[PDB]
C-alpha cells in the first residue's frame, strides 16, 4: 500500500534533516538573497580568499584539503543517515561497509549540487561562497571542481527538494550491484521499497513533472562518472604532490579497483 511508503518517506526526510545540518532549503535561501538566512562572503580571487578569515602553505592545496575535511565530515553525516534506513544496520556488517564505501561519494556529489549554482559553491556551512571561476583558475588542481559544477547545473534543473533527496540518497546506498557484496538479496529488497517510496514521493510532490522518477534515476550514471573521474584525478594529484595528505578515511574508501 502507498500508505506505508508515505511513512517511510516521512521517516527518511526526518532523519535527513537530523543528519545533515546544511539542507538544500537553507542552501537555496543563502544563495538567492532570502531573509531567512544571512549573506555569504564571496571568495572570487586570492585577496578575497585572505579576507575570508576576518569574517568567517599554498592556496590550491589548502582548498583541496578543505574539500577533503568537508568530505570526511559528510561521510560521518552520511553514515548516521545510513543507520536510519530501515534494514540497513540489520545487514551483514561487511556489506554495510561495502555499501557505504561505494555509496558515500555518489551521495556527496548529489548533496554538493545542493550547495551549487552556475557561478559557485557555498563553503563552511554556508558562511562563505567560492566562485566556480576562482576554482577553475587554480595546473593539477585547476579542473577538479568543473565536472561537479557541470553535473550540479543539470541536476538542479530537476528542482528536487530535501524530502525527495532523502529517499534518493537512500536508494543510492542500498544498491546491491556494488562490487563485493555478500548477500545481494536483502539489499535489493530494501531498495525495491525505497524505489517505490521515491516513485510515490516524486509523483505526489511534482505532479506536473512527467517521468521525474526516470530522469532522477538516469542522473545516477553522471554521479558514477564524477566519482570515477575524480579517482583518476586524485591519482594524478597524489603523484605530482608527494607532500599532500589524504585523510585515512578517504584513503580507505578509495580502494584501488
Ligand atoms: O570547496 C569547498 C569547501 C572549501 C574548503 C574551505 C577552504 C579551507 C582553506 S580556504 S577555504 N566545498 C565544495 C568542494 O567540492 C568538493 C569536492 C570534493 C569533496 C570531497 C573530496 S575531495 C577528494 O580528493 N576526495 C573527496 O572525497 C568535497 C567537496
Amino acid at each position: 500500500e502507498s500508505a506505508d511508503l508515505r511513512a517511510l518517506a516521512k521517516h527518511l526526510y526526518d532523519s535527513y534533516i537530523k543528519s545533515f545540518p546544511l539542507t538544500k532549503a537553507k542552501a537555496r535561501a543563502i544563495l538567492t538573497g532570502k531573509t531567512t538566512d544571512k549573506s555569504p562572503f564571496v571568495i572570487y580571487d586570492m585577496n578575497s580568499l585572505m579576507m575570508g578569515e576576518d569574517k568567517i602553505k599554498e592556496v590550491a592545496i589548502r582548498i583541496f584539503q578543505g574539500c577533503q575535511f568537508r568530505s570526511v565530515e559528510a561521510v560521518q553525516e552520511i553514515t548516521e543517515y545510513a543507520k536510519s534506513i530501515p534494514g540497513f544496520v540489520n545487514l551483514d556488517l561487511n556489506d554495510q561497509v561495502t555499501l557505504l564505501k561505494y555509496g558515500v561519494h555518489e551521495i556527496i556529489y548529489t548533496m554538493l549540487a545542493s550547495l551549487m549554482n552556475k557561478d559557485g559553491v557555498l563553503i563552511s556551512e554556508g558562511q562563505g561562497f567560492m566562485t566556480r571561476e576562482f576554482l577553475k583558475s587554480l595546473k593539477p588542481f585547476g579542473d577538479f571542481m568543473e565536472p561537479k559544477f557541470e553535473f550540479a547545473v543539470k541536476f538542479n534543473a530537476l528542482e528536487l527538494d530535501d524530502s525527495d533527496l532523502a529517499i534518493f540518497i537512500a536508494v543510492i546506498i542500498l544498491s546491491g550491484d556494488r562490487p563485493g557484496l555478500l548477500n545481494v538479496k536483502p539489499i535489493e529488497d530494501i531498495q525495491d521499497n525505497l524505489l517505490q517510496a521515491l516513485e510515490l514521493q516524486l509523483k505526489l510532490n511534482h505532479p506536473e513533472s512527467s517521468q521525474l522518477f526516470a530522469k532522477l534515476l538516469q542522473k545516477m550514471t553522471d554521479l558514477r562518472q564524477i566519482v570515477t573521474e575524480h579517482v583518476q584525478l586524485l591519482q594524478v594529484i597524489k603523484k605530482t604532490e608527494t607532500d599532500m595528505s589524504l585523510h585515512p578515511l578517504l584513503q580507505e574508501i578509495y580502494k584501488d579497483l
